C-alpha cells in the first residue's frame, strides 16, 4: 500500500526529526518575541490533511482568514540520511468575525502532494479514485503511528477535512480553530 | 506497494526540486572554488542504494576510503509544501591507495532508511524479507520514473549494491568508483 509506506516515510523522515525540539523551540519564541506578540502561540505543530490532497503553493492565500504572522527561528538537523538541512516553521494566525481568535504553528503534509502527482501520472497507475482511498487511509495510519509514538506525544495534531466541491462555504480557519479549542 | 509509493515520494518530494539546479550548482562551485579542490568534481548526483537498507551516520563512516570534502551552494526552496528550506549537497573525494581517486556529489537515499525502520517496528507490519524485495523493487520503480523524468535526463545515476556476506570486505569506494569511470 502506498498510504502505509508514506505514512511511515512521513514519520521517519519528517515528523520524529521535528517534533522533538519544537516545544522548546515555541518556549524559546514566546520568551524573545512576547512583547511582540502580546500573547503566546500554541505548542503543538497543526498538520492540515486535505483528503482532496489539494496543496496549494501558499497557506497565507488559501484562506483570507488565515494570516502569515512570522517564522520560528530554524532548527538545523544532523542525522543520518539528513546532513546540514534547514528546517523552519511558519506560524499563523486565526481570524474569526474580524479578530484573532488564535495563533499556532502550521502546515501541510507533503506526501499528499506525492499522492496527486500518482494520480496525475500515467506511470503511477493510480486512478483518482485510488487516491481518495489512499488519502484517507494515510491519515489513519498516521493517526495510530502517532497515537503510539515516543515522539508525538501531546505535541502534534492532525487536521483532516473533506472540501465540498464546489458550493466552497468550507473556512479553514473554521477547521482548524475547531481543533485548537483544546 | 510500500516501494511504489517511496520511490514516487522521493522523485516527486526531492529528487525533482533538487536535480533541475545541481549542474548549475556544480558548475558553479567548479569556479569559485577550483582554485581550492585544484581539480573538478563530477557533474551527476550519485544515489547509493544498499539493497540491505542500511544507511549509515554518516558516508564519510561507512568506507574510510570515503572522506567527506566540501559543501556544494545552497539552494533554497520555492515549491508548494515547502517554503523557506535549505538544501546542501556534499562532495566526498574517494580514495584508492590513500590518494585521491575521484571526486563526486555523493548521498544515500533517504526511503531506505524507511525501509530499514519498517522492518524494525512491530507496527508496521512489515519483515526482513518484505525488506530486501521492497528495496529491490523501489530501485527498479526509481529507475523507471527517472528514464523518463523531464528533470533525470543526464544529472543523476543510481549505485545500487549488495554487501555479500561471505566476506566483510566489499568496498563502497571502488563500487562508486567503478560507476564513476564513465
Ligand atoms: C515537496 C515535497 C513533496 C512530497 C514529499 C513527500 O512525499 C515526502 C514524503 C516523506 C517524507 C518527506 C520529507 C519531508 O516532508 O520533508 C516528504 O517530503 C515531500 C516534500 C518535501
Ligand atoms: C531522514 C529521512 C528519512 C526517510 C526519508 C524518506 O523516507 C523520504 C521519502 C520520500 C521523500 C523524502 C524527502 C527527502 O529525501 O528529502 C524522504 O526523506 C526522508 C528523510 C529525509
Amino acid at each position: 500500500s502506498v498510504a502505509h509506506g508514506l505514512a511511515w516515510a512521513y514519520y521517519i523522515g519528517y515528523l520524529r526529526l521535528i517534533l522533538p525540539e519544537l516545544q522548546a523551540r515555541i518556549r524559546t519564541y514566546n520568551q524573545h518575541y512576547n512583547n511582540l506578540l502580546r500573547g503566546a502561540v500554541s505548542q503543538r505543530l497543526y498538520i492540515l490533511l486535505p483528503l482532496d490532497c489539494g496543496v496549494p503553493d501558499n497557506l497565507s492565500m488559501a484562506d483570507p482568514n488565515i494570516r502569515f504572522l512570522d517564522k520560528l527561528p530554524q532548527q538545523t538537523i544532523d542525522r543520518a540520511g539528513i546532513k546540514d538541512r534547514v528546517y523552519s516553521n511558519s506560524i499563523y494566525e486565526l481570524l474569526e468575525n474580524g479578530q484573532r481568535a488564535g495563533t499556532c504553528v502550521l502546515e501541510y503534509a507533503t506526501p499528499l502532494i506525492t499522492l496527486f502527482a500518482m494520480s496525475q501520472y500515467s506511470q503511477a497507475g493510480f486512478s483518482r479514485e485510488d487516491r481518495l482511498e489512499q488519502a484517507k487511509l494515510f491519515c489513519r495510519t498516521l493517526e495510530d503511528i502517532l497515537a503510539d509514538a515516543p515522539e508525538s506525544q501531546n505535541n502534534c495534531r492532525l487536521i483532516a477535512y473533506q472540501e465540498p466541491a464546489d458550493d466552497s462555504s468550507f473556512s479553514l480557519s473554521q477547521e482548524v480553530l475547531r481543533h485548537l479549542r483544546q
